[PDB]
């Protein structure tokens, strides 16, 4: 048989240190093509190894097609292919966008319910993950209106380092318990807390609104270093503002206790991602 | 130009399957694995990141791929095909002279040393043991060298930064080519020399394959596996380990042999490797040194 491989790239969506992005095309249907930096090879490594160890298939979470390498002259190629989501990362959509209650509970609540795939061990099955890196850059809109999380290349399984912007504090102050596999859930809750914020924000209410922010805009400069984040979160002990304006809506009343319940200096009494859920179907 | 036809199958097996196919007018080799066997797949890929195991005397690399859609993966490697298949296969079917002799048992130390030296630079190299030695892991070129195949139980180490990469695999090595030290489980697993030395013992019995069918004085033998004599058809790793720990047996050595030259040196040289002291077997780089003076 014949193993069409051809991938036209179409147009880079995304550039960095990691790389490139690419909406490629692959018999007449768009791919998002990852073309990795030497610089960022274990990224593609590690979302690789997860993928050979559980086929992940779930709704909110970026749907895998290929991992590919290929050698050329004296370098090695490797590109992680996807689902393509036209619409762009939160991130991005968030930036112009504003909500209404019912965008802005279905956009955490499908974020809520990818990380909880990814937190729960199901025997048979999958192993329990953490993702390590969740931020409104690497979640990805959906034309339902429903969000998938992406970049797998930090995560961790049971049975390069996370943006520092979103580190827990325990991150910070290097007493997160390594051993423990429950420490890098409750890491991922932290920066879930920070993504809830950046989304409520957005939602209208009585024709208020906030500008899109990132977590800590007011605190700390663009690319704040480790030490920046440290004084801030550890030191300090600063939390992200909840406008008086949101105490006058019960969605964001709600969403704010929600967040706060993200943010415990003590990670074991963070809110579990399944207890997340449970409170955003009881909210409206 | 990405894409490859699939033309036909050269073997189906517990590795899964070989395919000749075509790609950019070329015969290729499409290997699609077991899905119970996706360590492997993922070691090799580990394997062949690396540009400095670019060599004359292993397999050659173009790409390796995962697809999936919903709950069906596959997994692929794509690489240089040999016409004239594995060493097992050749040796089954053509005997050989003194020249072609030396020419595969050098080409194969040359490989084994190749993966076992470490390459320092930002382009490098580590330390290498294969782990699964045996002649239908190696391909036969139509020069008239070899080249070796299949890194899927390798293990990696650098002196250079102290690291050791043993890997999570469950499959072992091939039971008729395991050395006593696997047989009997007492094989140091932290010790990256070990690794080496089971490579060692497998190349011997590699070595004793081809000698068999290299002509002296108008004497050949048939091909025969190692062991061939000594344990059942399939034999079990029990077997395997009551003929090598208890019994104490190695391959025979062919009296004809002693009278060629060629081959009372490659007897000689087969026992070393064969030593159940680990530590004394010969290494790799001393294996090829002999062999291109012999
Ligand atoms: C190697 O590389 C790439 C391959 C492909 C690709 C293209 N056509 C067909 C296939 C295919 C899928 C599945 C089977 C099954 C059929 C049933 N049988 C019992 C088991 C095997 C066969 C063939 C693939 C996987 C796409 C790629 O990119 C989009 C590839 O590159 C990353
Ligand atoms: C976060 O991480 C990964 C993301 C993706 C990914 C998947 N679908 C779509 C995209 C994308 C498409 C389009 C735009 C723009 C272009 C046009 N318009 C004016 C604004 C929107 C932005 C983004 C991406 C970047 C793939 C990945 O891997 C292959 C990622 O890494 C795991
Ligand atoms: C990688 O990704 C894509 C792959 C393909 C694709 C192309 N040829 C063949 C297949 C295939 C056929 C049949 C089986 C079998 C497995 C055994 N079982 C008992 C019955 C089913 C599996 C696989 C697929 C899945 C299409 C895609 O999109 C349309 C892909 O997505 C981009
Ligand atoms: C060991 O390992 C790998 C080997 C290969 C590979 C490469 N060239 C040629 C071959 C070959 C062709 C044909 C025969 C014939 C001999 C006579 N008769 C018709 C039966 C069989 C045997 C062998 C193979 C098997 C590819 C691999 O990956 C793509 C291997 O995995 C690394």
């Amino acid at each position: 048989r014949t193993v069409a491989r051809d991938i036209t790239l179409l147009e880079c969506v995304g550039k960095g240190r990691y790389g490139e992005v690419w909406r490629g095309s692959w018999q007449g249907e768009n791919v998002a093509v990852k073309i990795f930096s030497s610089r960022d090879e274990k990224s593609w490594f590690r979302e690789t190894e997860l993928y050979n160890t559980v086929m992940l298939r779930h709704e909110n979470i970026l749907g895998f097609i290929a991992s590919d390498m290929t050698s050329r002259h004296s370098s090695t190629q490797l590109w992680l292919i996807t689902h393509y989501h036209e619409m762009g990362s939160l991130y991005d959509y968030l930036q112009l966008t504003t909500l209404d209650t019912v965008s802005c509970l279905r956009i955490v609540l499908s974020i809520a319910s990818g990380l909880a795939h990814l937190h729960i061990e199901i025997f048979g099955g999958k192993p329990a993950i953490a993702h390590r890196d969740l931020k409104s850059k690497n979640i990805l809109v959906k034309k339902n209106g429903q969000c998938c999380i992406a970049d797998l290349g930090l995560a961790v399984m049971h049975s390069r380092v996370g943006t520092k912007r979103y580190m827990a504090p325990e991150v910070l102050d290097e007493t997160i318990q390594v051993d423990c596999f429950d420490s890098y859930k409750r890491v991922d809750i932290w920066a879930f807390g920070l993504v809830l914020w950046e989304v409520a924000r957005r939602m209208v209410s009585n024709g208020i609104v906030e500008d899109y922010k990132p977590p800590f805009y007011d605190v700390v400069p663009n690319d704040p270093s480790f030490e920046d984040m440290r004084k801030v979160v550890c030191v300090d002990q600063q939390r992200p503002n909840i406008p008086n304006r949101w105490f006058s809506d019960p969605t964001l009343t709600s969403l704010a206790k929600l967040m706060k319940e993200c943010w415990y200096q003590n990670p074991s009494a963070r809110l579990t991602a399944l207890r997340i859920k449970k409170t955003l179907t009881k909210i409206d």
